[PDB]
């Protein structure tokens, strides 16, 4: 696309600029989508006027370790893709790993889901269009899918955010902090291992939370449907592992919905859909075609002005 190799090469073309990026450079605007495993700040690169997102992980580790981790993030610099958000750079300064990132004005969807409450079907189809190319840029190039790890931007951009190209930095965090395995497959859950499938599984859960508005995981046996319309960390494992997979509710959401994500939801990873599967569901040609103004939904909804 067009506005697409556009808006790339003026990324890029602002990114050539930056040079080499240093503690000092930095000044902080404010903090954001603050907590995980680093703090987040909205920061100014004064040298450059640019505005940036930056990841600070607190570690304390060899200088050997921490070259390292910086070596494998630079592999981040080659990964330029609308549905990715774009890095400026990684650096370590005084205890802590810095990850530098365009600056995305929308914040993350666990965000918005807060402020709107659920999210409409049109808009999470745009959503799925975005994620699944996402997630088809890193597989046809070489993952943790969440809504806190989809931003977005009042241009109407949906994009990916993620670190774990490193492996060794996520390997010393372990003492420090793990994020969260509820959206993880029943296979992970169950030793077999990552495939593009099992964040297919995470993409279909997201999409389930953000539609209806809560984690759907155990299912609202309730009126609480009718009202929309404790279980600790290691009962909801198992019950992901052990019982059927969670569904939308019917009446609300259009068939061909619920059946894209019932699609990314079946247990069996041989069975569940796969990219080039999701890419021509009904689901996706239908949003595909439908002029869905997300820019002005996502202004009105969270309040941008
Ligand atoms: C993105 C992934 C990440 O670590 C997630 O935990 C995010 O939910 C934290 C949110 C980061 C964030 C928030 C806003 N809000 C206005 C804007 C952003 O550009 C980012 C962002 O780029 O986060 C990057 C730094 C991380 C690595
Ligand atoms: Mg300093």
């Amino acid at each position: 696309d067009e506005q697409q190799r556009k808006r790339l090469e003026a990324f890029l073309t602002q990114k050539q600029k930056v040079g080499e990026l240093k503690d000092d450079d930095f000044e902080k605007i404010s903090e954001l989508g603050a907590g995980n495993g680093g703090v987040v700040f909205k920061v100014s690169h004064k040298p450059s006027g640019l505005v940036m997102a930056r990841k600070l992980i607190h570690l304390e580790i060899k200088p050997a370790i921490r070259n390292q981790i910086i070596r494998e993030l630079q592999v981040l610099h080659e990964c330029n893709s609308p549905y990715i958000v774009g890095f400026y750079g990684a650096f370590y300064s005084d205890g802590e790993i810095s990850i530098c990132m365009e600056h995305m004005d929308g914040g993350s969807l666990d965000q918005v889901l807060k402020k709107a409450g659920r999210i409409p079907e049109q808009i999470l189809g745009k959503v799925s269009i975005a994620v699944i190319k996402g997630l088809t840029y890193l597989r046809e190039k070489h993952r943790d899918v969440k809504p806190s790890n989809i931003l977005v931007n009042s241009r109407g951009e949906i994009k990916l955010c993620d670190f774990g190209v490193s492996g060794q930095l996520i390997d010393s965090m372990a003492n420090s902090f793990v994020g969260t395995r509820s959206y993880m497959s029943p296979e992970r859950l169950q030793g077999t291992h990552y495939s593009v499938q099992s964040d297919i599984w995470s993409m279909g859960l997201s999409l389930v939370e953000m539609a209806v508005g809560r984690y759907p995981i155990p299912p609202p046996d309730a009126k609480e449907l009718e009202l929309m319309f404790p279980m600790a960390i290691f009962e909801l494992l198992d019950y992901i592992v052990n019982e059927p997979p969670p569904k939308l509710p019917s009446g609300v959401f259009s068939l061909e919905f619920q059946d894209f994500v019932n699609k990314c939801l079946i247990k069996n990873p041989a069975e569940r859909a796969d990219l080039k599967q999701l890419m021509v569901h009904a689901f996706i040609k239908r949003s595909d075609a439908e002029e869905v103004d997300f820019a002005g939904w996502l202004c009105s909804t969270i309040g941008l002005n």
